[PDB]
């Protein structure tokens, strides 16, 4: 008997006041600019909005965005969660300021606002999760391993009910940011901009010239003359014949991409979440550009 986890809007909220927590999230972004090599805040927003929810199993509805469990140490110490303590820390003023947004909520707008103010596409979002207990917590050991192949990459995604273009698609994000050797034992960036959403992931993985090395933490990963490297998950999809059809597409189709990573992406924000028929409708939020801001 799976969980049923029904959205519950925070009390007498509407989009002016998520636009607010966005705008909130959104200036800090622009504000706390140093942060790992200037990279900014923005990456890191974005890979704890997919640990967060990534977590879900789709056979008992365990895990998921719904009741933010990553505030748990048990989550938050999961050593595939690595690093995100920084993301978790950027949005401890946001929570101070707006306490009465959940922690699911926050997590996933967090990733939201990262993606829209990298130059990303429009995510519609959904408020609703609710804070569940510390026994709700998963167990560690449900978001997946980058030394794995293609076969790996496409079972493991099954769990999240996410077919080939949707996981295609959500690699698209390692456009941000990098891997760093103390976090995951991997090493480099996937591509130049690192926080400058676009398709470059897809791209850099056709057109550049790959080798298989071994890092400083004694793991293989491609290597690129440019400086890039590729985790042999990410490189499985062009070894794959049908996640390689996907790559090119994507990397010959910016407009494409955007579309595909935004539904697949709210898809995974919304995974184990059953939406009243009298739900508000997804919220689509303006970025600070957008609002002169
Ligand atoms: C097979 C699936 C995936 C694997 C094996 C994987 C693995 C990894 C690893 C090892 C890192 C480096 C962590 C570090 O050293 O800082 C990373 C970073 C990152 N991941 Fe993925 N990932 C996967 C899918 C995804 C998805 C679906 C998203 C979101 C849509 C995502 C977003 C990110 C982002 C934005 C970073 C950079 C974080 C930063 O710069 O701090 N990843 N991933
Ligand atoms: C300076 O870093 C950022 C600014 C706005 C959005 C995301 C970022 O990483
Ligand atoms: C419950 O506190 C938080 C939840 C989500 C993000 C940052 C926080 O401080």
């Amino acid at each position: 008997t799976p969980l049923v986890h029904v959205a519950s809007v925070e009390k007498g909220r509407s989009y002016e006041d998520f636009q607010k927590v966005y705008n909130a999230i959104a200036l800090k972004l622009r504000e706390d600019d140093e942060y790992d090599n200037a990279i900014g805040y923005g990456p890191v927003l974005v890979r704890l909005a997919w640990h967060t929810s990534g977590t879900w199993d789709k056979h008992d509805n365990t895990g998921g965005s719904y009741g933010g469990t990553y505030r748990f140490k048990k989550e938050f110490n999961d050593p595939s969660n690595a690093g995100l303590q920084n993301g978790f820390k950027f949005l401890e003023p946001i929570h101070k300021e707006f306490p009465w947004i959940s922690s699911g909520d926050l997590f996933s707008l967090g990733g939201v606002t990262a993606v829209q103010e990298m130059q990303g596409p429009k995510i519609p979002w959904r408020c609703g999760r609710v804070d569940t207990p510390e026994d709700t917590t998963p167990d560690n050991g449900r978001l997946p391993d980058a030394d794995k192949d293609a076969d790996y990459v496409r079972t493991f995604f099954q769990r999240l009910n996410m077919n080939d273009r949707e996981v295609v698609a959500l690699m698209g994000a390692h456009a941000l940011g990098k891997t760093h050797l103390k976090r995951s034992g991997y090493e480099g960036p996937w591509g130049a901009a690192n926080n400058v959403f676009t398709n470059e992931f897809y791209l850099n993985l056709l057109n550049e010239n790959w080798k298989l090395e071994k890092n400083d933490a004694n793991n293989e990963q491609w290597d690129s003359k440019s400086g890039y490297m590729m985790l042999p998950t990410d490189y499985s999809l062009i070894q794959d014949p049908k996640y390689l059809s996907i790559v090119k597409e994507y990397a010959n189709d910016q407009d494409k991409f955007f579309k595909d990573f935004s539904k697949a992406f709210e898809k995974l924000l919304e995974n184990g979440i059953t939406f009243p028929k009298d739900a508000p409708s997804p919220f689509i939020f303006k970025t600070l550009e957008e609002q002169g801001l």
